[PDB]
Parts: C-alpha cells; structure tokens; sequence
C-alpha cells in the first residue's frame, strides 16, 4: 500500500529536487551529461556545433574576400588573384567553409597561394573540423554501446516464491537470459526495502537491508545459461526470519532484486533490476521447470518461465516459528 | 549417457524457444543484437544504410533539379544558374549524393549559391553522413575487439584427474595460456551439473553445484604464466565427497570449468569454458609436467599438456570412505 | 592542526619530488601521459603533428616539382606534363600537401600519372594521414570519456557524525548521487589517516588504517538511488574504539572516504573521494532525512543533505568505556 | 642459483614450445594477435590492406576503361562519354582508385553517368574503404590505449625486507605511483615460487604458493597516493613460517609481487609485476621514509624510495622458532 521504490521494469521510483549546484556540476561532468540525454538532443547538439563552425569560418572567408576585393572579381584574371576562388558573397563563403571542413572539397571554390591569412584559416578549420568530428564520433560510439540496454534481454520472474528446499524455508525468484550470448562474471544481490524506527527513535524513511544470496561463500556468482532460480534461505539472520504466510498479506515491504554482469561482446557491466512487493510474493509455491532434454541437446521453454504451482505441504509459519517449534518437539 | 550441457570447446548445449517478446526486446537492445550477428550480416546492414541514404538524397537533388529546370540546362549559362551543376538525370543526382555524403567530392557535379534548399540539403546530408559513419565505426570497433575470441588462445586439458596431493584426495584439471600476453585478474570456477530431486520431491532438471576451487581463501585467483593445475580438494562439503573410482564408471554427471580474466591489451573480460563428463575424468592419474628449466630461462613443452600417467598407489574409495576408515583405524 | 591528506573535494594533498627516471618512464607510458595533460596541450600537440607532416610532404612535393622543372611550367602543355599540376612554389606545394592529407582534394592542384615518385608520395601521405587521424581520434575519445568527472555528480556530506544506531556506537557519513543515471557495482571504503610509532620505534609518517564498512559481509556494496548513510560500527577492532567526544576536540587525525563504481553509460570505474578531519566529525548528531513519499513516488530534497541535528541522549564516552562500563554493571 | 621466473622489470622468464595449433588458434583470435605485434608490423599490415584494395579496384576500373574503349578517348567528346573521365592507362586507373577510396577526390579523374558497372564499383569501393578505415581506427585506438604501459609509472622497491612490526615478524616491499593520476581499485598479491615434491612423490617444477597480503580482511585493497609498504605477517600459515635469516643465504626461492588496478583515465586494468629472489630479501632492515610534511602539504622524496637501514634488534630466527621459544618461556 505504501509505494513502489523500484518498478518491475527496473526503473527507480524516486525524483530529486532542490539540488543547488546541478548546472555547474553537470558542466564539469558534461560528457556524462551528454551521453545521458536522448539521441535526438545529442545529435541536435552536434549538428549545432557543425553549423556554428561552418557559419563562423564562412564569415571569416567572406570578410577576407570583402577587404581583399574578391567579391567584385571572384575568379580573378591575369592581373588579379583572389584569396579563395569563386567566393561571390556570403552563400559562397559559407559553401567554401562547408566544403573545407567536411573535406568534401568540390573544388569550384578553392584556396589559392595568394593570402597567407586565407591559407592559415584553412589550416585552422581543417584541424578544428577533425576535433569536432572526433567528439561526435566519441559520443556516438559511447552512447551506442550503452550496456544498460542489455538488461532488456535479461529477465526476472513476475513473482517470487516461498517454499521448502532441501529442508530449509527459502525465498526464490527466477532470472534468465534471452540471448545466446553470455553474461560474463554475473552475480546477484537482493535487498529488503522498508521504513523503520531504530531503538533510539531514529526514523529511516527507507532502510535497505541485505538479503543473503550466498555472498560469503561466493554462491552469489552464477553461471547463467538456462534460467536459474535464486535462493534466499530464511534463517536466524534473514530479515524475513519472523515472517509467515499471514504476515505477507498484512505487511508492507518490498524486495529489490539485482543481477549484474558483463555484456559478452563489450565486456561492459550492465545492471538489471526488478522488484517484488509483499503482495507479489507467492507463499507455498514452486516454479514450473522450463528446461528439458531432447535427443542431442537441452531446450528452454520460455512460456513456463513465470509459471508456478501450489505446494500444499508447505509450512505456513515463520522460519522463526519453525525453528523454535522444532525445539519444543526435539526438547520433549 | 544423459547429455552434454557444455561442449569441450566451451559452447553451451541449450537452445531457447517460445520466447514471446524477443523482437521488441531485441530492438531496444539493438546494439547488442547488432554486434552479435555475423560479420557479413552486420556489414550488409551498414552498406544498406549507406545505399538507402544515397538513394534518398539523390532523389531529393533530382526533384530539385527537375522543378528548378536544371535537367534541361545542366551546366547553366550567363542567364541561368542550376541548383547543382551537371545533374542531368537520376544517375547524376545519385552520383552527386554519393560524392557529397562520402566527402569524395570530385567536383564535376557541384553545389551552387543559387538555391537555399539545395544548400540546405547539402548541410543535412553532410551531418547525416557523419552520423552513419560514426555508427559503422562504433559497431566495427566493438565487434572487432570481442574478448571471447581470446578464449581460443586459452586451453583446458582434455581430461580431469583424481589423485592424492599433499595427503588430500583432489580433482584436477589443467589450464594454460597459448600467448605471451597475459590474462589479467584471472580466476577459476567449476560446477557440477546434474538433475536431482530434493527431499520435498521437487525435480531440478539440471542443478548447478559449486565446486570449491579456493574462493573463500582467494586461491581461485591465479597468476597464469605456464600451465597451472587447478585443484578441488574433495572433502566433507564437496559434492564429490561420496564418489569413488567405481562410482565414476556408473554415474552420469558433468563438471563445468570456467576461467575468467581480462585480455591484457584491452583489459576486457573473457570467459573460457570447458567440460568434463564423468567418463572424461581419469581416476588415479597425474598430469605430465610441461615445464622445465634451461640455462637462462624456463620453457613449456606443450605436447605434454594433455598427457597423464597412472599412479597405482591412489586409493580407489571415496573421500568419505577414506575419512571414515581413517576413524576405524584411529579409533581402534 | 597537522595537515589535510585529502581535500574535501577529493583532491590529494601530496606532491612528488626527486623522481629520477620520470621522462623516460613517461615516454614509454606516453599515452597515459598524453591523456593526463590539459585539453589545450593535447590538442596543441596534435595540431603540431598535422602541421609538421603537411610541411614535410609539402617540402617533398616542392622538391619534386623543382627538379622535374614544374615550377616554371605549372600547368603543362601538349609537350610537357608536371608531376603535380599547379604547384608554382612552396605555398602551392604546402596547399597540395594539406589537400591530400586532409582528403579535401579541391583538385586545382592535382597528381598526374607522370612521376612514379609523386604518385608514391601521395600513397605514403594518405596512409600517414590515416594513422595520425586515428591517433587523434583515439586520444580525444579516451580523454573525453574520463570517468573521474562522474565524481562531481557524486556527493559526500560535509560532516561525518557519531551516534547510536541499533544499540551500537557508529561513525556515519552520507553519500548521494546527483544524477538519475546509476553507479553500477558501487561500494565504499574508508581509512583513518595519521602518523604513528610502532612498538619497535619505527616512525610511519602517515599510516593508513582500514575503517570497516562491511567488507567481510559484503555490506560495503551499496545500491545507491537516494542518499545512503554509510555506517562504521565502532567496536573492539575499530581504530576509533577508544575515542570519546573529548578525544575528538583534542586529537589530530583524518578519515578518508571513498566511493567506487561504474558510470552507467560507459561501465567505466570512477573513484570519488572526500575527507573528514577530527574537527569535521560531529559527536552526538544525526543526519536530517532527505527522502519522503508523495502520492505516486518518492522524492529527495537535497537541501537537507548536509544537515544534522543534535541527539543529546548520545553517550559521550568511547566505545571502549561503553563496553567495559557495561561489564561493571552486568558484573555487579 | 636456480633461475628467475619473473624479472625485476615484471617480464616473465618462460618461453612456449611445441604448441601445435597456434596458427589456426591465432587466426580465430586475430584481433588479439594483431594488437600484440609491434606497431611497425601492425601498420605495415594496414598499409598493405590499403595498397591491395587500391590496386584491385584500380585494376577493375582499368579493365572497364579498356573494354569500353576509354583508353583511346580519355576525356570523351560530343559523340562519346567514358565510364570514368581521364583514365588513360593503369597509373590513372590506380590514381582514380586511390582518390575514390581515400575520398580525396581531386576530380580530374571522375565518374560519369555512363556505365552502371563503373558507378556500381564506386559504390562498392566507398563502402569497402569505410570498412578498412574502421578496422585501422579500431586497432590503433586499442593498441594505443594499452594499460600495461601504465605499469612503468608504477614502482616496486628493488629489495624486500624482513622486520618486526607491531610485535609480528613481517615481509615487506614497497609500491609507489610515479604519476599524480590515480590507480583505481588497486590491490596487491604475492606468491612464493619454487619447485617441490609432494608427500606422494609428485614433482611440481614450479609451485606457486600464496603469500597472504590481507585478502580475507580486504586489506589487499590499497589506496595508493604516496608509497605504501606492503606487509606479509609471517605466521602459522605463511610458507615463510620456518625460515630464518640464515635459511635466506642458503635456500633458493623467489617471491613474485603483483599490483593490479585501473588506469584512472581509461578505467582499464593494468598489472604491474616484480620479483624478489631470496638473495634480494634483506633480513633485519626497514625502509627509509619518503614522506614528509611542509607548511601547506605533504611531499614524497623519491630518492629515499629504495633505501633501507639496519635494525640490529631484529630477531634472527624463524617465526616458528619465535613462536615455540615464546612457549618455552611462557611455559616455565
Ligand atoms: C536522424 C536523427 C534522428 C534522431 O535524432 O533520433 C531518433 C532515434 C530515437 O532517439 P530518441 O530521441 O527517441 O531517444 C531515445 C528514446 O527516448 C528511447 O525510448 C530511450 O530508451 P528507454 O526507453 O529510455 O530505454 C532512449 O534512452 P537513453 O538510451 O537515452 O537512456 C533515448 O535515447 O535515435 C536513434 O535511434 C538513432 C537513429
Ligand atoms: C568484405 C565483406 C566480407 C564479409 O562480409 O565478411 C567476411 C568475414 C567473415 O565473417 P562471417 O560472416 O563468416 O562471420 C563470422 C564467422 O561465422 C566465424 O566463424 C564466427 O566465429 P565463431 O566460429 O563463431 O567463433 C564469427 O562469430 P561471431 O564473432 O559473430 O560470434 C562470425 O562473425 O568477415 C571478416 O572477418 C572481416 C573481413
Ligand atoms: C579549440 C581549442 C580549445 C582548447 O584547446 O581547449 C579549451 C577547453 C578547456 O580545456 P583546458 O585546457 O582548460 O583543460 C581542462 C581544464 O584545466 C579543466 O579545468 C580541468 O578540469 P579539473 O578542474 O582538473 O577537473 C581539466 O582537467 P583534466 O580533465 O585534464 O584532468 C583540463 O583538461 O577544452 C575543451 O573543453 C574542448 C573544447
Ligand atoms: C610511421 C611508421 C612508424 C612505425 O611503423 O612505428 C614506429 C613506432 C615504434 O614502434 P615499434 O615497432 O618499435 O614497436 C614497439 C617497440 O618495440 C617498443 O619498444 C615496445 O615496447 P616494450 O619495450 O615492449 O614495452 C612495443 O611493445 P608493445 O606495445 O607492442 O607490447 C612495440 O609496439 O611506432 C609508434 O610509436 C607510432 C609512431
Ligand atoms: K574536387
Ligand atoms: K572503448
Ligand atoms: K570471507
Ligand atoms: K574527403
Ligand atoms: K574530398
Ligand atoms: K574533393
């Protein structure tokens, strides 16, 4: 009922305000800023840069022609040589500027040996043109390769389940790869999200509490080919230790799940996220198997991926009740 | 007898089906998609992009010439100036389009100061041409650098062995580097693959069970120069604890081995994989040494890399038998 | 009073001297060297490279024209063909050199089929031009993407605090993200900086002593959306164990804080640093909450980020006193 | 006396032989292969690629001119239009090929609307030219950024020392950064190298034995500004446990030291290595302090970096002797 901290699609539900220094901080960070904005704005920006330098040098060449007197004698003659042939006005200056910087160089408008300043300006513009190109190439390459997109070929089950596995009460959710290309050095994490008040009365608007997926033993590291069911064994140290099936219909909390790993092709790290609300957690359920063997290989049927079935033999009490009860029986 | 989950060459043996959303998910992920397809398709795609934009602008310039009336007066005269010189029809329009976007700019077909729209279109096409170039460069750079190729200069022994080392029964396989360039931050993992039924009757089509290579102590991290023999000591926590030489000819299971690390030049992570079936594991064997010293250095003879010899003194029972037996003797 | 090892802005306060081999070591490392210098020097260097090769080949073409005799017959005639058309002197040679290497290729100055050496030199310069371009592109891309800039969209609280949380005395500082884009695989570290003398009398000018943020349990790994308060519980192993509120006004030491993680877009690791002097640590204080819920989402108010309030119930003695005192009471 | 496995400069002392499949394995890995070879070979290879495609298309255009009959009428007339203007023979064909692929496009030799095949070939060559460019750019960028070069601005002390620190016998060596730019996520490892025979008689030509630098506690992770002394406390689990000052003049072994971390600018991982022979380890010595404070900052004097002084109070026995002796005294 409270609210969702992280959407099922991985998107975070918080917005920032009253940030103070953001513009100056975004300028020092401008590259990050630049690759974060939408494609259409990034490109708009670069085409502006091209446009602006074309106009600028165009203006320079125009001025040079003006003062040198080339406007009235564009192609020269035996007695007169222009700084740049065929610049008759501003459009021509602009065209020349475009043809030089882009290195198209049609040649109708062309530099001559006449004016050291025009030759100089052609040197500057060629360099400046390489610089801008380099920036545009860099930004495009970067933004293109963005690894977070890989998270959309990665999959979490719509639900998480609670069931007995190997004698232990466990929280389980399913991750899968939608591509035949690997997630290298993949590993999982999970957190329980909810506000709480400490014993000193300090109010924590949202506390983030680890959910042990096997980090200490290195079992958080998975080799992901066909879908894996991720397991949190609920025990003395689990924030879920004292929670039973009925506490699930009542309580308001959220479990954030994460899967990190490197996109095989680029070895770049992507982070895939989802979330399970208390109401999205199915007590006493098990995931339908997606994997099966055929003659020469194994196949994953992905239409069973989200599916679960009831296991009525599942205990309805907390792992705490389960432990303590075990010790009334074992104790008498 | 069951089947192989991972081929000796590292290739995974599973195929995906009934995937639902794949096309839309592959489009949001399109870059990953694009660098995953074969070189010939990726290139085909880019040349299509070039072709398509050339044709398109060619078409534009053609239309402009048409309406302006340049088709009937390609080179102009004292009284008439075309939007783009020498466009006499569609081929010429197309050529002009190619020469502008590629920045070849022969110049026979050439823009004039006459039509703001033609000049404008030359501005747009130059920008658009830089964008496409940038994409092609990005994709090629990425696909070219793909780190998984490095896995083919990395090597696993064809067999794994079981032998006593330093008083402990151990599973061993050999990894090696085929290049004089390093694998940075290299480390190993192994898993035992097989289906199993839990005590609650839940059927796991393939369970992946860690094989402890030294993670807790950090001994999973290796410095790989000449071939290292990787060691799994079989003990109370080893899934192999209760397995003896005869259980090996009988049982059906598989051990997946992994070696991850960064290609020295690019510091990109590669994952190298292989697999040992129960029948590919040699009980009571040891690897032939590949390393030997000469006057000023050490040399690795790689023709001994896969070779093993029998060690008949090796115990034929399980590490479990071995432990418990030790405590009948030590116990009486 | 001593001095600050790391500035609040993350900048390190040490300078190096008497380095010996620096120039030769910087040359072998030249790329790193090159991307470390300021933008204006890096660019100055590349434009020098362009300039130098233009001049050089310009010189070559000039010499070729000279000896071949093209200077006196620039455009040739029925009886004579120049090596490169229209090179009348050095400026023209230079222009030709620029037009070829940049691939502008106006065409007024143009290579002919006449001299194998001129054609050859055009081949060499085209290649050489691609090489230099490639270097400039590489350097610019790299320097542009530098991940340390991301650290300026990351934030530490101006102060650190000491307060009871969940029955334990803790040192706390606050980190936050100023962007809606993630820090992937983020984690924290902290060190206590100060000189000390060992029991053998060895003087360590500055010793760096770990401050346990949860590494053993993996709690150093944070998922950072809205600001997290980082917690050091002061206990038997904490270098702060024996320090009380009064020891804070007296002692001279420093706590260096670090947050590392990958910029989402580029998956490149950035390191963000700050520092708290003893005098910058507020005993008996708690951070003002920045996070609050509204109808459909959560919002962070960043104007409360640095703010703290007094918690007068906080004990003023050391965690050591606190422990030992607990055992006089529990002991009688 | 035996031999050095890793040189002081980090270079590994082993060579590989009898490798079998190397060529085919190097071809699948060709990119890695290509960025590993020397600059002069890599460039030679690309200029070959340029040369080869220029020649090839040059040949095509020549053939086209030949059959079409352009060789005898290079510039055409009112009644005849060539496929490509001004191709009079092979040199001209070659020039045209160069001018098109490089996009120089002088324009004297120029495509016409006449032959669909010539136009087609201009399309193919433009694309092919972009592809090759892209490869060359990729390879150069990669090879340029190689992170291992960073290891030459990183430094190990020429010697390692053995001395008491804080009541414990420790092996110590010194690492330092020669740049004002950081090594991000830096950490250390060390190994003891030597051949040995197991209790089963198995001969290990060189065994690599971990030297505990603090991995379990996370103290292997260092924040490196001014030089750090790395510490191996010699204890029950140290392979050096039973080694005393005299065992050092006698025994033959080697300690390999490693420092890994990401180059700040590129966030690429570099590995820096060195080695200490038994004879390069100084028993009863301490490093001279390089760090000192001045008015507004700290400075590192790098001329003291390798220097050590004698500490005559250092015990000359093994950590084993030291422990056991402690328990004869404490025991009576
Ligand atoms: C010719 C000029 C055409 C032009 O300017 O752009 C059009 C097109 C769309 O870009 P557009 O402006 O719609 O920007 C993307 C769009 O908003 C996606 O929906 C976002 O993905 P997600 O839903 O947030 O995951 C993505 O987020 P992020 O990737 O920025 O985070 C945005 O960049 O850009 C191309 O694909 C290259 C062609
Ligand atoms: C001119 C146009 C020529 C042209 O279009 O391509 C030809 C050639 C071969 O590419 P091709 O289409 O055969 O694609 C590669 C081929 O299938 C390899 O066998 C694959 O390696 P592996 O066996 O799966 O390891 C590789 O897999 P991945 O690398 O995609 O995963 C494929 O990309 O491409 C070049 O090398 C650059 C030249
Ligand atoms: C046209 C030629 C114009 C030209 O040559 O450069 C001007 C401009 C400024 O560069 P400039 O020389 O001032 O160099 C940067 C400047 O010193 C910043 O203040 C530094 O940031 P910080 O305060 O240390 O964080 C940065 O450090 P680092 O990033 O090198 O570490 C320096 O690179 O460069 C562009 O931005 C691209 C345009
Ligand atoms: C114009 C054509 C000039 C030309 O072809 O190359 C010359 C020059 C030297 O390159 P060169 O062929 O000598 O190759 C490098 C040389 O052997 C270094 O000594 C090596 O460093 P290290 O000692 O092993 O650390 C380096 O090893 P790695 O980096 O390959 O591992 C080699 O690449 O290359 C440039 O620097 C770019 C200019
Ligand atoms: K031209
Ligand atoms: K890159
Ligand atoms: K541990
Ligand atoms: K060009
Ligand atoms: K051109
Ligand atoms: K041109």
């Amino acid at each position: 009922c409270r609210n969702r901290f992280v959407k099922k699609n991985g998107q975070c539900n918080v917005e920032f305000t009253n940030m103070d220094d953001k513009p100056q901080r975004y300028i020092a960070d401008m590259f990050t800023t630049c690759v974060d904005i939408r494609w259409r704005y990034m490109l708009l920006l670069f085409s502006l840069a091209f446009l602006v330098s074309w106009l600028l040098f165009g203006l320079i060449f125009w001025l040079i022609a003006l003062i040198h007197g080339d406007l009235e004698n564009p192609g020269g003659d035996d007695t007169f040589k222009p700084c740049v042939l065929q610049v008759n006005g501003f459009v021509a200056a602009f065209l020349f500027s475009i043809e030089t910087q882009t290195t198209i160089g049609y040649g109708f408008r062309c530099v001559t040996e006449e004016c050291p300043l025009a030759v100089f300006m052609v040197v500057v513009q060629s360099i400046v043109g390489c610089i801008i190109d380099s920036f545009m190439i860099g930004a495009i390459m970067a933004k293109m390769a963005a690894p977070k997109k890989r998270a959309q070929t990665l999959l979490f089950s719509h639900n998480a389940v609670v069931a007995m596995r190997d004698g232990k009460l466990c929280l389980m959710w399913r991750v899968g790869n939608l591509r035949k290309s690997h997630i290298v050095e993949a590993h999982v994490r999970a957190q329980l999200i909810k506000p709480r008040i400490t014993e000193e009365g300090e109010y924590i608007p949202l506390d983030q509490i680890d959910i042990d997926v096997g980090f200490d033993k290195g079992l958080d590291r998975i080799f992901l080919v066909s879908p894996i069911t991720i397991l949190h064994e609920i025990n003395e140290d689990s924030p879920l230790f004292g929670i039973s099936r009925q506490d699930l219909e009542t309580d308001d909390f959220e479990i954030v799940v994460i899967l990190e790993g490197m996109v095989e092709a680029t070895a770049m790290t992507t982070q895939a996220r989802s979330s399970y609300l208390a109401s999205e957690i199915l007590w006493g359920h098990r995931f339908e198997p997606v994997l099966f063997e055929e003659k020469n290989q194994y196949k994953v049927d992905y239409s069973h991926f989200h599916k679960t079935y009831e296991v009525p033999s599942t205990p309805r009490c907390s792992a705490k009740d389960l432990v303590e009860n075990k010790f009334l029986l074992s104790n008498s």
